[PDB]
């Protein structure tokens, strides 16, 4: 290979010839840096951008790595819920004159949560894919929320085209010790709902999360037995 690159304080991870994961970190008092992963996807003369990195500084540094090693405008970006982690750079998104999506529900919980909210709002059919007048241009990315888990809105997304799916914080890897910061989760649903993203991308075989390196299905299986122990 060639290494996962630099760039000012992130760190961008190719997965496949048009796919990057972005790592950003920031210090959380106790226990040191706490790296955060979202995407980047080129497709059809366009970036699109799955969640921001936790500062607005990060999130604009994420653009100037774009702009010097892919050279595309980003078309939009999509947010898989409303924690800082996944949302907080929101302001530099808006700034740069990019649309932004997120679940309706993330939308409404944004204020109380100190998160911009996105631009505009996803909704979900009952089957729990995106209605695709919510969200135009999206091309690749197949969204679909899973149910309430993690947090009530969290969102994950499939890329067409590759073997990759994006669970965020509702998945932890398969070795996970337990399922993190459950503050705002719904621990009633949280077991149906990974296995809900599992069943919605049956077929990817890289799964690609918030705070580790992208794991196999096993991540998926054991994040649901360990939510299985919360009902
Ligand atoms: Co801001
Ligand atoms: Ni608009
Ligand atoms: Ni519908
Ligand atoms: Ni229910
Ligand atoms: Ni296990
Ligand atoms: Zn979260």
């Amino acid at each position: 290979g060639p290494g996962d690159q630099r760039f000012g304080d992130l760190v961008f991870r190719q997965l496949a010839p048009n796919v990057w994961q972005h790592t950003s970190y920031l210090d959380m008092p106790g226990f040191g840096a706490v790296a955060s992963n979202g995407l980047i996807v080129r497709d059809g003369g366009r970036v699109l951008v799955v969640d921001t990195a936790w500062t607005d500084d990060q999130t604009a540094q994420i653009l100037n790595w774009i702009k010097q090693e892919i050279n595309l405008p980003v078309a939009l970006a999509v947010v898989t819920h409303a924690h800082q982690d996944k949302m907080g750079g929101m302001d530099a998104l808006h700034a740069a004159g990019i649309a932004t999506y997120a679940n309706a529900l993330s939308n409404q919980l944004a204020p109380q949560e100190g998160m911009v909210a996105a631009q505009h709002s996803l909704t979900f059919a009952a089957n729990g894919w995106v209605e695709p007048a919510t969200a135009p241009n999206f091309g690749p990315l197949k969204v679909f929320y899973p149910g309430p888990g993690h947090t009530s809105d969290n969102i994950t997304v499939g890329i067409d085209g590759t073997d990759i799916a994006f669970g965020g914080c509702l998945i932890k890897d398969s070795k996970a010790k337990s399922l993190g910061n459950l503050g705002d989760a719904d621990t009633e649903h949280y077991a149906a709902s990974a296995r809900a993203f599992g069943a919605a991308f049956p077929k990817a075989s890289m799964i690609v999360m918030s705070h580790s390196a992208p794991d196999s299905r096993a991540a998926i299986t054991h994040t649901a037995r360990m939510a299985d122990k919360l009902r």
